[PDB]
DNA sequence: TTTTTTTTTTTTTTTTTTTTTTTTTTTTTTTTTTTT
């Protein structure tokens, strides 16, 4: 599970490549890991910023208030390593929502491909990400 | 359904054809000169 944010971290700055099919496997590679990520064992299947720093926030409010400790501080680094998957993913959208005017149908497709999927989850960027797609006409 | 083969397309890199300017040789007509 550690490696999956350095791949995460790696796929996002490859998606800024000069070569086309390097960026479509980038896109691949980020679809494959959105669509299924240990962060499902409480509250799967749903990545809300707002949401997710709220939990966050009311864990630090928790801690501040013998497992205790360190199970706080599991929970704690555990919505830290959400939150920053979840950035990480938002910027990519981002990027390739930038990238999805491109000469290539097949990074055409998959950037298409890949937008759905972060639509299918609720992502409050995703509908950004729909509004240039509907420009693709 | 699953795997292999074909063929087709997508690049990067190298190769091939086209041609725009860069110089040259020969002839022509006019003007001036010399000679009956």
């Amino acid at each position: 599970n550690k490696s999956k944010a350095k791949f995460t971290s790696l796929a996002v700055r490859s998606l800024q490549d000069r070569s086309s099919l390097v960026r479509r496997n980038s896109v691949k590679l980020l679809s494959k890991l959105l669509l299924k990520h240990p962060f499902k064992a409480i509250h799967g299947s749903q990545l809300r910023l707002s949401e997710w720093e709220e939990y966050l926030k009311g864990s630090e409010s928790q801690l501040n208030s013998t497992s205790v400790l360190m199970k706080l501080k599991l929970m704690i680094v555990y919505y830290k390593d959400a939150i920053s998957f979840i950035k990480e993913i938002h910027k990519s959208i981002e990027l390739i929502s930038n990238l999805l005017f491109s000469k290539n149908r097949n990074e055409v497709l998959e950037s298409m491909d890949f937008l759905v999927l972060a639509d299918a989850f609720d992502i409050e960027l995703s509908e950004f990400g729909i509004k240039k797609m509907l420009h693709l006409v």
